[PDB]
C-alpha cells in the first residue's frame, strides 16, 4: 500500500548515473535528450542510428539501461508515431 507507482524514473536515474565511472548509462541519455529532448527525431529511426553505436558499448542483449530508461527511452519511442 505504501507509496505507489511513478518513481520508476528513479530506477533508470539511480542506475543511469548512480556513480557514473565507465558504464554506459543516461550519461548519453542526456545527449539523447539534448539531441532530441522531445524525441523529435525518432519515427524514421534517427534515434537508433546514434543509440545503435552507443548500445554497442553496453546494449547487446539488454544490459545498458533497463527501467525508467526504457520507460522514458521507450515512452516516446514506443509512443512515437501518429497524428
Amino acid at each position: 500500500m505504501a507509496c505507489k507507482v511513478k518513481a520508476e524514473l528513479e530506477a533508470a536515474f539511480k542506475k543511469l548515473d548512480a556513480n557514473g565511472d565507465g558504464y554506459v548509462t543516461a550519461l548519453e541519455l542526456q545527449t539523447f535528450m539534448v539531441t532530441l529532448d522531445a524525441y523529435k527525431a525518432l519515427s524514421k529511426d534517427k534515434v537508433k542510428e546514434a543509440s545503435a553505436k552507443l548500445i554497442k558499448m553496453a546494449d547487446k542483449n539488454s544490459d545498458g539501461k533497463i527501467s525508467k530508461e526504457e520507460f522514458l527511452n521507450a515512452n516516446a519511442e514506443l509512443l512515437c508515431q501518429l497524428k
